[PDB]
């Protein structure tokens, strides 16, 4: 009950793993205002260099429920279009998560890919992961992802 929380989830998409690669990892920070711009009003690198120990901010618009989150890279493979990243810090987090671990993993299938995402939920000590929480926080996330792969069909030049 006060353990970590693990979700794994796989799915193909249309769109290159190089494209959605970049959009959904390395360069998220500058595609999520032009894919969700309801959502989003800022995305930047705050410390690093776009690589391992990169520190983003991401903002959200006014009238949203939430704030601010950063994230940290931990690994890069973008050959093999796989990273492990880090959301340590925002009001999304509330007082009972320390941290949200993920990992993306894509590879090429014909012309479109299929990826695969484990998210992990690491809750402080006393302290459990809510499920309902982690369920409208996932179909949220699921939202953005489905229209970042909207755009970037809508968008064929982007990352390509
Ligand atoms: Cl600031």
């Amino acid at each position: 009950t006060m353990a970590a929380y693990t979700i794994v989830k796989e799915e193909e998409s249309p769109i290159a793993p190089h494209r959605l690669f970049k959009a959904l990892v390395l360069e998220r920070h500058q595609v999520l205002v032009k894919a969700q711009p309801h959502v989003f009003k800022s995305g930047e690198i705050i410390e690093g260099d776009g690589g391992v120990g990169t520190v983003t901010k991401i903002t959200f618009v006014d009238g949203h429920p939430l704030t601010y989150m950063l994230h940290k890279f931990d690994e890069i493979d973008a050959a093999n279009f796989y990273c492990k990243y880090t959301l340590f810090e925002g009001d999304v987090l509330r007082d009972n998560i320390e941290k949200v671990v993920y990992e993306v993993k894509l590879e090429a299938v014909g012309g479109g890919s299929k990826g695969k995402i484990t998210v992990t939920y690491h809750p402080k000590p006393g302290c459990t992961v809510n499920e309902e929480e982690v369920k409208i926080g996932e179909k949220k996330a699921y939202e953005f992802y489905k229209q970042v792969e909207e755009y970037l069909a809508a968008n064929p030049e982007v990352f390509a």
